[PDB]
């Protein structure tokens, strides 16, 4: 009859993430757009903002579906596109964050390279490549979701359809777990280990506000993606009949909801980092630092 | 009983491609491997040759199957792997050709960037990414492939695993990712490059560029009939006579696509004679050219 507590909590988090995410990320795009033609950091934060904004658009449909006990009245096109937006957000944000991390690394260890080659056009090219690879990785996820009808009780479910549930679905879970979480975790941990050791050690090299901001965003990625990944592979290695599988499936909306916090956490981090100046001005200072002075 | 004309033609093409492909690409690997440590072009051509060599390994099985009227005696594992090696060849080849085209572009338009960043380790990293992405693209096709028993007459068939509406979109995604998008992008790329090398005397059209342009053209030339017949069959009814005709022509299309796995050495030898020596010597001059002197 009435909704379960985890689903309710997922609805609350969904609402908050929708408001803060849509308005906040839109404000970020507005602030960074004018400075995006020259400043590199502005290009980074701009792309992260667009990626977070697109995922928020799918929220009202997921909300309506959860209120209707996972009923899906939006059709097959929405079934293929709307759920996939956050997976697209996952790959796009982690790719852009990898590029930004390479930027922060090179600024610290190879200033000479950055003085000669760190231009806006290269940044836009790398961002375009990131979006391309992200969409490429998200395509199978869009193709293989279908709308199915059930009768006990009657309901219309939007879900993944793989006849080889044991063989192929586990492969999807493995690919997502590795490309989306484990590999980025390893490489970025090594990267910021190097960077932070050098920053703490040498007085001549400073910790810029941009570095602290990027570190907070990178941490937030893994923090809010962890439960969805863990439960996600766990539901590939479990029998459907098993009680553990039942529990995790009853927690699914809550995990997706926790993952969606990535789409609104960035404006919070930017504002907190910025703290006699207006909010857009604060964002403009935090998100448009020049790393290489030229004029 | 007797095979149809297209199937015999496919057998002949598979034979020629197996011989020229295995021996030629193996020799190209032998030529480029010693220099792949330092010169980047040798890395490109080495990865290309490996990709075209792997596809030929599955050729004898496909040959044997076509001789037996498309009966499949090799089982499910071979059914999932061997037919799809040509697909892995498709994706790996077009990805490597994409990075190579980006290299030919950067050499012409960004000499200064090439001076600092065109290193062997980066080229090997990009090759690793191309191979991994190619495998990742080939996996879903392999999983859908399956053995299928039939009784009138008895026979074992290897084939794809529904939803018409979904199957159409998947076929369109294959046509775009494997052909149309690479066609558009590479066309624009070499439009800029060739227009520049033609306009400016200071800019030279190097031997490596001519070779690479030839290979890139050969890709679309040989993959075209297969892509067209596939996208056509996905949008046609089985009851349709033209569908049946395309179904008969499938082996010939696979063979003509398989020419991609043996035409590369032919191109290298033709170009090497064209500039005007032992075969390995010619291949070494053509495939190990250094674009940045140090
Ligand atoms: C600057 C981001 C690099 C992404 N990346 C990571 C990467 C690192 C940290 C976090 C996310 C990705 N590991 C490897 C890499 C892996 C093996 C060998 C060589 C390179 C790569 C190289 N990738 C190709 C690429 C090149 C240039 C790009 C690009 C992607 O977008 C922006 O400009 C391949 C790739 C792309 C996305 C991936 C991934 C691998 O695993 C996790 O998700
Ligand atoms: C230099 C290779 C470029 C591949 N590519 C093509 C490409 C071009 C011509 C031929 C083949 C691939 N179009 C786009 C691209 C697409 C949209 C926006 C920005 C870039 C891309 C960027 N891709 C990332 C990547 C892949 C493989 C790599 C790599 C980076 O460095 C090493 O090896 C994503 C990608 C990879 C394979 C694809 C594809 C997209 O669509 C068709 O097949
Ligand atoms: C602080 C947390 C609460 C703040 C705002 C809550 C947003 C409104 C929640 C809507 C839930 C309505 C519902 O249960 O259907
Ligand atoms: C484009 C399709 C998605 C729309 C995303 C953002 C809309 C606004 C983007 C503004 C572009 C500014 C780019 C620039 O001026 O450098
Ligand atoms: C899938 C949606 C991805 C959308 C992300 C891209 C956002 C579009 C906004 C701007 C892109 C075009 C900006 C190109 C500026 C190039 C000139 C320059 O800055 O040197
Ligand atoms: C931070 C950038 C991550 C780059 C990962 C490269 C991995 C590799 O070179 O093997
Ligand atoms: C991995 C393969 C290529 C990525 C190399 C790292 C690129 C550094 C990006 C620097 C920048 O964003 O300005
Ligand atoms: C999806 C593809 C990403 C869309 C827009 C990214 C912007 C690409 C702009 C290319 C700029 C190249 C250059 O400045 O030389
Ligand atoms: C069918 C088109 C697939 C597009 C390629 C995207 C990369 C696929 C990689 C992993 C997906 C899981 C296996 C299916
Ligand atoms: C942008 C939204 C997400 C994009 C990812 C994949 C879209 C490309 C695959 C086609 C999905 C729709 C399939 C269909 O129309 O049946
Ligand atoms: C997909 C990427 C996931 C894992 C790739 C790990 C490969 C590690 C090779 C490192 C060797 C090296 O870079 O020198
Ligand atoms: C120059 C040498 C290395 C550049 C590597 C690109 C920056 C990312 C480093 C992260 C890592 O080492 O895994
Ligand atoms: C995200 C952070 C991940 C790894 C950071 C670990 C390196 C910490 C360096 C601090 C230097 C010190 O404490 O002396
Ligand atoms: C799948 C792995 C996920 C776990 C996180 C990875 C654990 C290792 C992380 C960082 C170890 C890197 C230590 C590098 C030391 C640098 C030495 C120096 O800077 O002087
Ligand atoms: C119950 C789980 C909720 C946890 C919320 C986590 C929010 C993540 C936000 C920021 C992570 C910590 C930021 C640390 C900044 C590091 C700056 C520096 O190292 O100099
Ligand atoms: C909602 C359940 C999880 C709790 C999430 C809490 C969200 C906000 C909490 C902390 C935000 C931390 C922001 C850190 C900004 C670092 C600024 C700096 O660089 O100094
Ligand atoms: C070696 C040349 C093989 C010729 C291929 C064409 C027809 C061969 C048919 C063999 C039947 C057994
Ligand atoms: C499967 C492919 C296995 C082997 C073929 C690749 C051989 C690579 C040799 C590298 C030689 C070198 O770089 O010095
Ligand atoms: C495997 C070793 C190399 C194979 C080379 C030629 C064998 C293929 C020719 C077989 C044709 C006759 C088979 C048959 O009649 O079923
Ligand atoms: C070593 C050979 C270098 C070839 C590099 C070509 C394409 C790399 C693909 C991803 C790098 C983005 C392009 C960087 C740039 O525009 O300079
Ligand atoms: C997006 C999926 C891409 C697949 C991941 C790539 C898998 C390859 C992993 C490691 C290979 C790295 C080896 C290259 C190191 C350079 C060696 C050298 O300098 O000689
Ligand atoms: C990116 C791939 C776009 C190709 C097809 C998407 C729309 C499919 C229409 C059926
Ligand atoms: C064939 C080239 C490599 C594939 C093309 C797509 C990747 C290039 C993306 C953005 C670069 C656009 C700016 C220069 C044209
Ligand atoms: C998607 C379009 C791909 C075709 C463009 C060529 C691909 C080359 C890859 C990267 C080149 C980016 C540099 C472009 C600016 C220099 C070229 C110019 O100014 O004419
Ligand atoms: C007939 C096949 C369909 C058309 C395919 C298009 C292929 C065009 C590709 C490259 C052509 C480049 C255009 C400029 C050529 C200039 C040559 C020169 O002047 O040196
Ligand atoms: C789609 C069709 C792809 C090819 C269409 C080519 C269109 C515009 C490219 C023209 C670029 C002009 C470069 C000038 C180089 C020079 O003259 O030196
Ligand atoms: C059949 C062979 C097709 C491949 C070669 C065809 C055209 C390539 C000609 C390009 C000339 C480059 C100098
Ligand atoms: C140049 C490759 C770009 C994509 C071409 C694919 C379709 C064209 C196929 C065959 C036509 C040959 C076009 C090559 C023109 C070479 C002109 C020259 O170098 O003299
Ligand atoms: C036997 C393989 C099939 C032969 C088909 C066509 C052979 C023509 C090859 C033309 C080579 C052109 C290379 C070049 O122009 O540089």
């Amino acid at each position: 009859n009435t909704l379960r507590v985890p689903d309710i909590l997922a609805l609350v988090i969904f609402a908050v993430v929708f408001l803060v995410g849509v308005l906040g990320n839109a404000l970020v795009v507005w602030v960074t757009a004018f400075e995006a033609k020259r400043t590199i950091n502005a290009i980074w934060f701009l792309n992260l903002a667009v990626a977070d904004f697109l995922a928020c658009l799918a929220l009202p449909a997921l909300f309506t579906s959860i209120v209707q006990h996972h009923h899906w009245p939006f059709g097959g096109a929405a079934c293929s596109i709307l759920p996939s937006l956050i997976l697209l957000n996952m790959y796009a944000s982690i790719l852009l964050l990898a590029t930004i991390s390479a930027d922060r690394f090179l600024l610290v260890f190879k200033p000479a390279w950055c003085q000669r080659f760190r231009g806006a056009g290269l940044a836009w090219i790398l961002c375009a490549v990131a979006w391309g690879l992200a969409l490429l990785l998200t395509i199978p996820s869009a193709l293989y979701r279908v709308v199915r009808e059930e009768y006990f009780p009657p309901k219309v479910l939007c879900g993944v359809d793989y006849s080889h549930d044991k063989r192929r679905e586990r492969a999807v879970a493995i690919v997502r777990l590795v490309l989306g979480f484990l590999w980025p975790l390893l490489t970025l941990t090594i990267c910021y280990t190097f960077i932070l050791l050098r920053t703490w050690s040498a007085r001549e090299t400073r910790s810029t506000k941009t570095l602290k901001v990027v570190v907070a965003v990178v941490a937030s990625f893994f923090i809010f993606w962890l439960p969805y990944q863990v439960t996600g592979i766990m539901m590939s290695f479990l029998e459907p009949s098993s009680p553990t599988f039942l529990l995790l499936k009853k927690l699914d909306s809550l995990c997706v909801s926790f993952a969606y916090i990535n789409c609104c956490i960035n404006p919070i981090i930017y504002v907190v980092a910025g703290q006699r100046k207006s909010l857009p001005e604060l964002l403009r200072e935090v998100l448009t630092e020049e790393s290489v002075v030229r004029e």
